[PDB]
C-alpha cells in the first residue's frame, strides 16, 4: 500500500530496508513509507530523520520536499517522507566502478562539505557509509539518514569497555568498543576515513565480522596504541585489554593502497588517527593539500544556529509534519 496522492503518481520500487520502502513517483521525486508508531525506538528515529531534515538546507544533505500523513494522531499509521530523487548510492557505484581520482577526490570534497555544515549545527550523523550518499550523473553528492543522528555531547561521551552500539559496525571508530558512546564529532570524521579506503580500494577497510572484531580489525592496520593514546583511554578493562595485547606495527598506508595519492593517503592517516582528540576535525579536513582545488571557505556554509513513551513521539512527530498540511 502506497498512499501518497493527488500529488504524486505513476509509482516505481527503488529499494527497501528497516525502515519501510522507498519508491520513485511524479510529482520525479523519491518516496519513503515509515510505519514507526508500534515501538519508541522506530518513533526516536523518525523523529529525528525529520526534526534534523526540516532544519538543514544544505547542497549536499538530503532535504524533505514533503511529508504525507493523516489529518488526525488517532488516523495517522505511516508516514510518507518525499525527496529529491537521485540516481543511486556509493555503495552500489563501488560493486560496479573503480573509481578515477579526481571522482573520489571531489566526493570526498562534497562529504566533508556536508558534514561542515551538520557539525556547525552541533549535530552527529553517527552512521555514515557509502549506501548512505547518494549520488547522480552529474556527481553531485548528498548525505542521507539521519536515523541515528544526535545533539553532540562530549561532556557525557564517557561509556564502559565493550558497551553496545547500533550504528554499522564497520565504520565504527575504535574508541566506541573502549570507552565512547559517539556523543562527539570525531565518531563522523573516523567513518569518513573508512569511505575514503572504501573508494580507494571498493573493499571495507575494517570488515569486522562480529563486535570484538571491529576493534581486532583497527588494530590489524593501525598498529598498538602508544603510551600517551593509552593515558587517554579511561576505562581500566579498556586499558588493561590494551595491554594484554602482543605489539602490532602500524601497517602502511601506501601498502595497503600502492596506486592511490600520497596526499589522498596522508588524510586518510588524519582521519584514521586512533585518538580522537588527535584525529584531524571537519574544517581541518576541507583545507587539507588533497582537497585544495576544491577548498574554499566562502563556499562551505554553516547552520544559522546550533540544535519518551511512544505516544508522546507520535504526538510530537505530528506537530514536526503539521507544515505540509494543506
Ligand atoms: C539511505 S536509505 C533512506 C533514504 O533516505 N533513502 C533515499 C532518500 C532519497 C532518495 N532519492 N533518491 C534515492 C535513490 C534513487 C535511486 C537509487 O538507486 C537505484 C539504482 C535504484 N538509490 C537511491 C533516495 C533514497 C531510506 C530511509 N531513510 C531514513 C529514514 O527515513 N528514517 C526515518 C525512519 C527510520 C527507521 C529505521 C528503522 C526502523 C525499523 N522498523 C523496524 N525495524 C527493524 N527497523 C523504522 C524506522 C530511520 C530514519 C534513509
Amino acid at each position: 500500500v502506497f498512499d501518497v496522492g493527488p500529488r504524486y503518481t505513476n509509482l516505481s520500487y527503488i529499494g527497501e530496508g528497516a525502515y519501510g520502502m522507498v519508491c520513485s513517483a511524479y510529482d520525479r521525486v523519491a518516496i519513503k513509507k515509515i510505519s514507526p508508531f508500534e515501538h519508541q525506538t522506530y518513533c526516536q528515529r523518525t523523529l529525528r530523520e525529520i526534526k534534523i531534515l526540516l532544519r538543514f538546507r544544505h547542497e549536499n544533505i538530503i532535504g524533505i520536499n514533503d511529508i504525507i500523513r493523516a489529518p488526525t494522531i488517532e488516523q495517522m499509521k505511516d508516514v510518507y517522507i518525499v525527496q529529491d530523487l537521485m540516481e543511486t548510492d556509493l555503495y552500489k557505484l563501488l560493486k560496479t566502478q573503480h573509481l578515477s581520482n579526481d571522482h573520489i577526490c571531489y566526493f570526498l570534497y562534497q562529504i566533508l562539505r556536508g558534514l561542515k555544515y551538520i557539525h556547525s549545527a552541533n549535530v552527529l550523523h553517527r552512521d555514515l557509509k557509502p549506501s548512505n550518499l547518494l549520488l547522480n550523473t552529474t556527481c553531485d553528492l548528498k548525505i542521507c539518514d539521519f536515523g541515528l543522528a544526535r545533539v553532540a555531547d562530549p561532556d557525557h561521551d564517557h561509556t564502559g569497555f565493550l558497551t553496545e552500539y547500533v550504528a554499522t559496525r564497520w565504520y565504527r571508530a575504535p574508541e566506541i568498543m573502549l570507552n565512547s558512546k559517539g556523543y562527539t564529532k570525531s565518531i563522523d570524521i573516523w567513518s569518513v576515513g573508512c569511505i575514503l579506503a572504501e573508494m580507494l580500494s571498493n573493499r571495507p577497510i575494517f570488515p569486522g565480522k562480529h563486535y570484538l572484531d571491529q576493534l581486532n580489525h583497527i588494530l590489524g592496520i593501525l598498529g598498538s596504541p602508544s603510551q600517551e593514546d593509552l593515558n587517554c583511554i579511561i576505562n581500566l578493562k579498556a586499558r588493561n585489554y590494551l595491554l594484554s595485547l602482543p605489539h602490532k606495527n602500524k601497517v602502511p598506508w601506501n601498502r595497503l593502497f600502492p596506486n592511490a595519492d600520497s596526499k589522498a593517503l596522508d588524510l586518510l592517516d588524519k582521519m584514521l588517527t586512533f585518538n580522537p582528540h588527535k584525529r584531524i576535525e571537519v574544517e581541518q579536513a576541507l583545507a587539507h593539500p588533497y582537497l585544495e582545488q576544491y577548498y574554499d571557505p566562502s563556499d562551505e556554509p554553516i547552520a544559522e544556529a546550533p540544535f519518551l513513551p511512544k505516544e508522546k513521539l507520535k504526538e510530537l512527530i505530528f506537530e514536526e509534519t503539521a507544515r505540509f498540511q494543506p
